[PDB]
């Protein structure tokens, strides 16, 4: 019997619930025991339970990494206890690769690649002031989703980046940000877009446009991340535009590649990529009834 200790980020995100509720189904249907820590979005809460499940002696743990510096002191001890480390849906920044197994997780800058290229083909040269709502701050998949958009826009000067906060990737969070930007841009008439890097924030952004007077998907276009069901009901009333699909299957192939490297030794490849793919409203019906069924 296999014993996985997952030091989860938290519950921020529909995503992140569905992210949680896979791993435990996939654990089940494995026979395998599963352990979930939640660190209610702060880095110490995670490395008091990683080095909890390295006391217990679990047979590998698998970390979401809330950011992406600060793991090196609690790998090397779960390494000194000879306990793969296998990172899922965030990444990290460290000189020594070798402190974990894999990193199971989508390119993330590609993924706001996805939202930048979409964006600037849908203005097509016309001007458009965007606002974002960035994830996490010092979340890897936030540095990487600005990153991949910005890139995306740089060849569109006709699109202007006039605002950026973090929503924390939280529904609240982004209303309550995106309500401060819309008073900052006469009453949200200088904004044409808002690029949130999770669906959540947008979400909240659309609740917010809507209480300003403004019509969402028309005088503030969204381009959102992860494909949660909620963005595909926005996109069937005509107030979200744009997202990227992200699998809450994070979990199964860190299981895949646990399970093999328990059975003889086979080290798994360092970049474990999960494929991105952009969604715009002609199919939000046919991904909404994909999602019950994917962990939502
Ligand atoms: O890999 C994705 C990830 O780490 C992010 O965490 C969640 O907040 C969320 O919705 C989201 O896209």
């Amino acid at each position: 019997p296999l014993t996985v200790g997952f030091s989860q980020v938290g519950s921020e995100s529909g995503w992140r619930a569905a992210e949680t509720n896979v791993a435990k189904s996939e654990a089940e249907k494995r026979g395998i025991t599963l352990k979930i820590a939640d660190g209610q979005q702060k880095q110490e809460n995670q490395i008091k339970a990683v080095r909890s499940f390295v006391a217990q002696g679990v047979d590998a743990i698998f970390i979401a990494p809330v950011v992406a510096t600060g793991w090196e002191p609690v790998l090397k001890e779960a390494k000194d206890a000879e306990i793969p480390v296998f990172l899922l849906d965030r990444s990290i920044d460290v000189k020594d690769k070798s402190l974990y197994m894999t990193t199971v997780t989508a390119d993330n800058i590609l993924e706001g690649k996805l939202i930048g290229d979409w964006l600037v083909k849908e203005v097509n040269g016309k001007p458009c002031n965007v606002v974002e709502l960035q994830g996490t701050v010092g979340a890897s998949v936030a540095i990487d989703r600005k990153k991949g958009f910005a890139e995306a826009i740089k060849n569109a000067p006709n699109i202007k980046i006039i605002r950026s906060q973090s929503g924390d990737f939280t529904r609240s969070k982004g209303k309550e940000v995106m309500e401060s930007f819309i008073k900052a841009e006469n009453n949200g008439k200088n904004i044409c877009m808002v690029y949130a890097h999770n669906d959540d924030m947008v979400i909240g952004a659309i609740q917010a446009i809507k209480e300003a007077g403004l019509k969402p998907g028309k005088d503030i276009l969204t381009g959102s991340i992860d494909g949660v069901p909620d963005i595909y009901k926005a996109m069937m009333d005509g107030e979200a535009n744009a997202s990227v699909e992200l699998t809450p299957n994070m979990a199964g192939p860190a299981f895949d590649a646990l399970e093999k490297y328990k059975k003889d030794g086979t080290m798994p490849e360092k970049l474990t990529l999960t494929k991105s793919t952009l969604y715009l409203p002609d199919t939000a019906k046919e991904e909404l009834e994909k999602k019950k069924n994917m962990g939502y």
